């Protein structure tokens, strides 16, 4: 409602829907989900319409955080409506900045989600060709960064 955040990755089937679900849980547990619009989107069109990769679901189920999303690509409107667009890596950041320069209204602050990590792990690497441990690392990064971002936005 008041505040809004859009998490962004390459496909919007793993890193960003995980961040979105982690963040939504955090605000729900703190009684303030009503004050937040939370969403996720992709820089690419590779996965439009698809659900989160089941490898990410396996990880999320272990941690007891339900995750549901239909992959969608970032749009021009997103720059106008979101307070924060938080992405995973330097390619995402570059692509988002490119798209932001094509619109009249950019309300969004566009940043690396990892810039909020107290442990300074700046990049949330694509685990597509990784193993279970890589998905777990992404999850842990999302938890740390989402907590810090909620605490105090840049
Ligand atoms: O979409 C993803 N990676 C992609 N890798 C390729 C490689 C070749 C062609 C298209 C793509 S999209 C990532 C991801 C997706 C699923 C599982 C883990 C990570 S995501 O960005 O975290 O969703």
């Amino acid at each position: 409602a008041t505040k809004s955040v859009l998490f962004v990755c390459l496909g919007n089937i793993c890193r960003s829907p995980i961040a979105e679900a982690v963040f939504r849980k955090l605000v729900t547990d703190q009684n303030i989900s009503e004050n937040w619009r939370v969403d996720s989107a992709a820089t690419s069109g590779y996965e439009i319409g698809n659900p989160p990769d089941y490898r990410g679901q396996s990880c999320m189920k272990r941690h007891g955080i339900p995750m549901s999303h239909v992959a969608r690509q970032i749009t021009k409107e997103d720059f106008a409506t979101f307070d924060y667009i938080l992405c995973m890596d330097e390619s995402n950041l570059r692509d988002l900045n490119r798209k932001s320069n094509q619109v009249k209204t950019c309300k969004a602050k566009i940043e690396l989600l990892g810039s909020y990590d107290p442990q300074k792990q700046l990049i949330i690497e694509d685990p597509y060709y990784g193993n279970d441990s890589d998905f777990e690392t992404v999850y842990q990064q999302c938890v740390r960064c989402c907590r810090a971002f909620l605490e105090k936005a840049h």
